[PDB]
DNA sequence: CTGTATAACTGCG
DNA sequence: TCGCAGTTATACA
């Protein structure tokens, strides 16, 4: 079952891949494995200003490739056994194939992600973005680029839940921002991966 | 009377 | 606590 989140240039699905017991093990290896970024690495520029991300990020992927927003270049680090193994059964799901994921850890409800889009150029045309999530429970929110104002569209959100797969398809990136807003009340980390089929 | 776009923030309310 | 407005240690088209 997917629940297929939809609306007016807005293509998503929702599923849960993994039961508790296997998507806490997965998590604890994530967060004993996964190596994130510092410094340099870790700022980005937005509205004439740099900023430390309110968040940790990491991105493995094939060599060669490289990932750029707000500022920022990417570099893959080699894929790990737990990786592949994710990539490999989303593939396994979804009969899409991946050659990169960005990580991103977010270590309570106080570590967040701006409204934004995946308009980057690197990314295939078409081809989808696998968004698949561990630990704390968060909600994501999708709102319509013209809402924010030139028409009425209400907002989508939901809860991504420990060991869920949300994919994102065209045009979703096209015509709808998403973030991960604040959730004060949330105290555990959350470990998201945004896998991708990067170009160039 | 009129350019859009901004993965983050402070300053509200 | 939550969210929304404005924004620009600017970059374009
Ligand atoms: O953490 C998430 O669930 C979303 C991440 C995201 O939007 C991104 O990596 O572009
Ligand atoms: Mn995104």
């Amino acid at each position: 079952s997917w629940r297929h989140i939809r609306a007016e240039g807005l293509d998503s699905s929702y599923t849960v891949l993994f039961g508790k017991a296997e998507a806490d093990e997965i998590f604890q290896e994530l967060e004993k494995e996964v190596e994130y970024f510092t410094g340099a690495l870790a700022r980005v520029q937005v509205f004439g200003k740099w900023h430390s991300v309110p968040r940790k990020q990491a991105t493995y992927g094939d060599a060669g490739l490289t990932y750029t927003f707000s500022g920022l270049t990417l570099s893959p680090k080699p894929w790990i056994p737990v990786l592949e193994r994710i990539r490999d059964h989303v593939s396994g799901v979804t009969g899409q194939t991946f050659n990169f994921v960005l990580i991103n850890r977010y270590k309570d409800g106080s570590d967040h992600i701006c409204e934004h889009r995946d308009d980057e150029r690197e990314l295939a045309p078409g081809s989808p973005i696998a968004s698949v999530s561990f630990g704390a429970s968060r909600d994501f929110v999708f709102r319509h680029k013209d809402s924010r104002p030139s028409r009425r569209v209400a907002v989508v959100r939901l809860p991504l839940a420990h060991g869920s797969l949300l994919m994102m398809n065209h045009p979703t990136n096209t015509h709808w921002y998403h973030s991960l807003p604040v959730r004060k009340k949330v105290l555990a980390p959350r470990v998201n991966l945004t896998f991708r089929k990067i170009l160039l």
